[PDB]
């Protein structure tokens, strides 16, 4: 278990910001998963149109993961970025979508389209140095001003990223995760737990 379906696998996924040689504010670089009940995150997640549970209905179910990540926000100018790979035995192009969420309703939707590169016998999609949204920066630089890490979690709560990969040809779902947070403390440093989303 990854985070991946056989059709699709994440590789790397890091968000990050270089000065004007890169700090991590999340990374995941890819036992058996645990899982989450989609139901026990329904309340994080806009109930609208395209949101997590009018996806999840639709379905595969095996397509839909959670992350939790403990962001490192210890590091004025600067590229922030966010890089992504995934890979895959056959040939697609994919459709990204990454729609950030306050309180439950979108406020960004980021769309970006990836054709596979054939490298080592196998299709990789790369995304790299996408520039962050505008929220985003803005956001980080307001959350990294509060003065105890209690209330940055206080404020991440209401935070949440989902990510729709699907396969522009035919439309078809490919992966679906979710993406909750909090603040880690310098001495531990970023980390994630990445869970398949159940409802059965």
């Amino acid at each position: 278990r990854g985070l991946g379906t056989a059709r699709l696998q994440l590789v790397e996924f890091s968000a990050f910001v270089e000065p004007p040689q890169r700090h991590l504010f999340v990374h995941i670089s890819q036992p058996p998963l645990e899982s989450v009940d989609v139901r026990q995150i329904y309340d994080k997640f806009p109930e609208k149109k395209g949101g997590l549970r009018e996806l999840y209905d639709r379905g595969p179910p095996h397509a839909f993961f959670l992350v939790k990540f403990w962001a490192d926000l210890n590091w004025s100018g600067g590229f922030y970025g966010v890089s992504s790979q995934y890979e895959s035995l056959e040939h697609m192009t994919l459709t990204c979508s990454s729609k950030v969420c306050s309180f439950g309703k979108q406020v960004v939707e980021k769309v970006e389209t990836e054709r596979a590169q054939l490298e080592d016998g196998r299709f990789v999609y790369r995304l790299l140095r996408s520039p962050m949204c505008e929220y985003l920066v803005n956001f980080l630089h307001k959350l990294r001003q509060l003065p105890e890490r209690y209330m940055m979690n206080s404020v991440l709560e209401n935070f949440t990223i989902l990510q729709v990969v699907t396969n522009r040809d035919t439309q078809e779902l490919l992966l679906c995760t979710a993406y909750v947070f909090e603040v880690s403390t310098s001495e531990r440093g970023a980390q994630h737990h990445i869970y398949r989303l159940v409802r059965d």
